[PDB]
């Protein structure tokens, strides 16, 4: 689909069998979601944004659906102000910017 | 043009008679650039992202050119870790997400 940007590019994602709302963010390198539970062991990671950095838990090879498009990749979990889908997953669903 | 997301979507912008590199950020509500001088009146604003909030100066009706596409709008100036082009300007150059 083609999503204009007059409003936030919020979409429904499915992870761990649950539906959540997330922001398609071309400015984000990675994908970070609000506190939730995920299987397996996690690794530490520090991600930086506009206001500084936050510590997050890194889970790899996690199945995640974005607007119906299936993806399997790294999902970060921590105190993010909002759920954000970064380029690591945007590339998996074949997303591009066009103008 | 069509910008892939394998790498950060960086483009050249023209503003305040200066040439700078900025990031096309669909996850950004506003456009915020690192410290620079801009003409006209301004007012303080607190914007938040991963990490918390930072204080920036808000300049309105500022002419800007992105990848050859002219537009005008609000430009924020402050201690942002990187130059960001938000939705307020992405819409003007007809930028959309596609997959
Ligand atoms: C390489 O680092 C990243 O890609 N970080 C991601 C990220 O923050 N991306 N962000 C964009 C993030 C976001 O879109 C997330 C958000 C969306 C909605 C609500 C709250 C947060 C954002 O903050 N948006 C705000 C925003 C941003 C600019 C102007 C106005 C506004 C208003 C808000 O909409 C861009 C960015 C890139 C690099 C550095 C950086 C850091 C250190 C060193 C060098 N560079 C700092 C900011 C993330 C997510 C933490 C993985």
């Amino acid at each position: 689909p083609q999503i204009t940007l007059w409003q936030r590019p919020l979409v429904t994602i499915k992870i761990g069998g649950q539906l959540k709302e997330a922001l398609l963010d071309t400015g984000a390198d990675d994908t970070v979601l609000e506190e939730m539970s995920l299987p397996g062991r996690w690794k530490p990671k520090m991600i930086g944004g506009i206001g500084g950095f936050i510590k997050v838990r890194q889970y790899d090879q996690i199945p995640i659906e974005i607007c119906g498009h299936k993806a399997i990749g790294t999902v970060l979990v921590g105190p993010t102000p909002t759920n954000v889908i970064g380029r690591n997953l945007l590339t998996q669903i074949g997303c591009t910017l066009n103008f």
